[PDB]
């Protein structure tokens, strides 16, 4: 009942997050040029730079979404 | 490219703060209606996730669920006090 309603609301929010930042992620990765060799180094150094200005759940999940994109980029260019 | 690690980190900080700004209060309001507890938190989270992904999945839906679940955990802790 209310569980379905919350999940439906999260789908709206989730799609709006995807819509708002997905192409901007891939644009960032197109310029970053990560490879399997540097992917771990890039991700952990980007994380350090990100979190040195602070941490909240939004920053954490932004990094996870970006990391998902970083992985697909590495596979796509492999 | 290699010298952009700081720039990318700052850009994700902007995006992360934007996401937190847009939805943190919204999630807390949703949880006030839902009233989760330690005893139903697992059932609530998994039922909400199934309803979420029933219409599809992308990384945005996944991070929305994770952020919501983080706030759910905090709400459960507060109810326990």
């Amino acid at each position: 009942s209310t569980m379905g309603q919350v999940g439906r609301q999260l789908a709206i929010i989730g799609d709006d997050i995807n819509r708002r930042y997905d192409s901007e992620f891939q644009t960032m990765l197109q310029h970053l040029q990560p490879t399997a060799e540097n992917a771990y180094e890039y991700f952990t150094k980007i994380a350090t730079s990100l979190f040195e200005s602070g941490i909240n759940w939004g920053r954490v999940v932004a990094l996870l979404g970006f990391g998902y994109r970083l992985a697909l980029h590495v596979y796509q260019h492999g």
